[PDB]
């Protein structure tokens, strides 16, 4: 539940500004010059370098936990909710018997988007680029991650 | 102000250029550690699940 493609329909009506699509998607204003973009802050992703990308016809950077083709979803909009819900009860009604959530803590994130704490205290900020050197307090494991999967349990309930 | 996290781990300055040992004032750090943890909304749960006997 926590990310889709960039093929997938709802991202390319959300890069295009194009109704309540508009906000499925965690986007924030960068700065992008001469083939280099300034991320908003220094998270990192899990697979490498950055977890801010640069988009071309929304002229914004939007955020991915694992890859630049992951877009990652707002569960902080109860219409990707609702989305969720209605895939849910649409396998459901089909016969499965049961779900496994796969990764649940990168559901929610900090918004006030501030920098995370560094292992190495002395290190230079533009020569961290493994996820292995930050602490990961603002992207994993928020408040109301909880009361999200709770809600699923509610809805697979009926 | 019930929980406060476990690794104990310091707080970030608003003025990341002040001197770490001139910051007093409770207004010169963000409180992201101690206020608002996981598990305090249980707690309130809790007790309102006491009450309801
Ligand atoms: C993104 O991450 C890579 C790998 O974590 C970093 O280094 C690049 O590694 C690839 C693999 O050999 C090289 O082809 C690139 O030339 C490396 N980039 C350099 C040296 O700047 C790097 O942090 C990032 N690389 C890119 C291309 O975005
Ligand atoms: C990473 O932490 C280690 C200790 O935990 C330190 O590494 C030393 O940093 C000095 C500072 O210039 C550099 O000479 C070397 O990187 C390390 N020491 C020596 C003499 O090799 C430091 O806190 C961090 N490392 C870096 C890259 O500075
Ligand atoms: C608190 O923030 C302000 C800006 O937001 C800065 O204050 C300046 O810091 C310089 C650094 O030496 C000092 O000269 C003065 O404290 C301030 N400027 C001057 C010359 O008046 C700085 O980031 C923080 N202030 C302190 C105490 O350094
Ligand atoms: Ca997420
Ligand atoms: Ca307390």
């Amino acid at each position: 539940p926590n990310h889709t493609s960039d093929k997938h329909i709802w991202f390319q009506l959300s890069r295009t500004r194009t109704g309540k699509y508009t906000d499925y998607y965690i986007w924030h204003d960068c700065t992008h010059e001469n083939g280099k973009t300034i991320p908003p802050n220094n998270w990192l992703s899990v697979y490498g370098n950055s977890s801010w990308h640069f988009d071309e016809v929304r002229n914004q950077c939007y955020f991915h936990q694992f890859m630049k083709e992951q877009p990652d979803l707002n569960f902080r909009n109860p219409d990707v909710q609702e989305e969720i819900k209605e895939i849910l009860r649409f396998w459901l009604t089909k016969g499965v018997d049961g779900f496994s959530l796969d990764a649940v803590k990168f559901l929610l994130e900090a918004k006030h988007l501030r920098d995370e704490i560094q292992v190495n205290k002395t290190q230079i900020p533009d020569t961290v680029t493994q996820y292995s050197e930050l602490y990961h307090d603002f992207t994993t494991t928020q408040v109301g991650m909880h009361d999200i999967v709770r809600s699923f349990r509610q809805t697979m309930d009926q």
